[PDB]
């Protein structure tokens, strides 16, 4: 946490551009999650409506022990639809969330590069002037400086005089452009180096910061909301009430006890024929 | 108490009429019962099938790859895979009883098929014998007729040798006699086929019927059961498998991450290094 090494690494021209890539690889990791959440949701979804829809078929008619406890663990089936189902609308809603983050954070990180880029530049290319400048007025300068040697004569003439003041005052102006110049990229790029570019980084640091935690937080709340559900359907199929459990539905049959209400309700008949000949003669 | 059948309602309306022969259209109706589960649990394993090879497919569908959050996605995703492999099993298991139940409505079937075809067998030969009763009782009562429209003629006629009234009286009377003899036969015959058929053979059918009946269904319950534990263990098991009995849970992956740490180390790590060519300052220098 701001230590000397990273003081001295956050105060090069790397930094700058480092951060922002990790920034990038931040976002990426949150679209990826998106998408994975997407798929997760959507299948499970698609689970939920068929466990849903399918046990309504089958003993869905309303006089047997039997085919009313395949009814009620086809029931116990439903229940577990209806967990599953609470379970996917909250990976809808922390989807929703974390794109909502992904958008601005990314919007933000747009702003932050071009307003980098921006200042950059214009430090940079202020600089290149101040050089361009500074090689004018050296070459002009060396030119004079050629000037002052195995030569012959000359006392020279007006025209030499001319073009040698004209050279001066050229280096004069020459020479107050690059001072000027220089001055003012210096001026530029400190201004730059000591308040801007620590403000950038500091804000990238924060946004990275940010966006890695709530992330995280996100991963956690996926997981107690998956533990959640495997849970509650758990104490759903065996809710600790015996007598709620679907074993308790499924253990509960007696087939004897139905036969015998069968049989014992056909009581309270049919000929069919059979009716035995009677044998008399008659004299 | 077990002998509920042995009750008397019960007993007399086993040894009642065919109304009993009911347990065949309760066989069919345990029968349909079967089967109607059987389409259940095979639309279950469908569906099933198709959430768990869409859970694994798209589990592996993604990170395969160097930050703390990276490696913990990964993980809970292979958490993913473990539930998956979990419910495989557990669908195994769902074939495997539709297969069992399948053979046994076969079974069923085909017994039910051959006990039936028995009994209406054996009512048919009693119903014959009763019916050439019957046909005898005719030939009997129509001679019966002839005869004694016959007195009521007063004369001869030829035929065999000649004449007469006495001894077409006669002969009649033989004819009868004879006719009067089968007659008797076959209803006896009848009686004791009847007889024999409620008596023994009838009561080995209910007793039959009844024993398939309580054999089929008993069975279909220790299927039900069996259903049950099955989604008890799945239930149970993808719950031990996201929380094992352990440091490698998923809470626990989720929970614990650097953040600051590895992000001091992404900057650390960048310490030979690059400085900006174009940042390089300008100094001013003058010139004798
Ligand atoms: O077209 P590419 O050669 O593949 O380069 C692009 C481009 O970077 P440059 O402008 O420096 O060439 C994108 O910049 P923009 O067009 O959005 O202004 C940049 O996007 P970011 O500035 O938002 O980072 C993106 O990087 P990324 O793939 O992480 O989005 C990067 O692609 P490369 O990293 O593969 O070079
Ligand atoms: O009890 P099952 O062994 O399964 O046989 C029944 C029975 O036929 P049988 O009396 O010849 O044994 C039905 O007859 P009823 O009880 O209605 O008098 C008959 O119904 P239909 O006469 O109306 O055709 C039905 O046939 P289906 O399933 O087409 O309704 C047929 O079942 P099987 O064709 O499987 O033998």
């Amino acid at each position: 946490f701001s230590t000397p090494e990273i003081k001295k690494v956050l105060n090069s021209d790397v930094a700058i551009n480092a951060l922002l890539s990790r920034l990038k690889q931040s976002l990426l990791t949150c679209e990826e999650f998106m998408k994975f959440i997407r798929k997760k949701y959507a299948f499970e979804e698609e689970h939920v409506q068929e466990l849903s829809k399918q046990y309504k078929h089958f003993f869905n008619i309303q006089n047997s022990s039997l085919k009313k406890m395949i009814h009620e663990v086809l029931g116990f089936d439903g229940k577990m639809a209806q967990v599953k189902q609470s379970y996917i609308t909250a990976l809808q809603k922390m989807y929703s969330e974390i794109s909502s983050l992904l958008l601005t954070m990314t919007k933000l990180r747009k702003s932050v590069k071009e307003n980098s880029k921006r200042l950059e530049k214009d430090v940079s290319d202020a600089i290149h002037s101040a050089e361009k400048a500074q090689s004018r007025y050296n070459s002009l300068c060396q030119d004079w400086d050629k000037l002052r040697k195995t030569k012959l004569t000359l006392r020279g003439s007006k025209t030499t005089k001319e073009q040698e003041e004209e050279l001066l005052r050229k280096i004069d102006n020459a020479d107050l452009e690059y001072k000027q110049k220089v001055d003012h990229s210096n001026s530029l790029r400190n201004t730059f180096i000591t308040k801007e570019r620590p403000r950038i980084v500091q804000e990238l640091k924060d946004l990275i910061l940010e966006i890695d935690t709530a992330m995280t937080i996100q991963l956690q709340k996926y997981t107690i909301w998956t533990e959640n559900l495997v849970l509650n359907t758990g104490v759903t199929i065996s809710p600790l009430d015996s007598t709620k459990s679907m074993k308790s539905f499924a253990g509960s049959v007696s087939n004897e006890r139905d036969l015998y209400s069968f049989l014992n309700k056909y009581n309270q008949l049919i000929n069919k024929n059979l009716i035995p000949v009677s044998y008399k003669k008659h004299p």
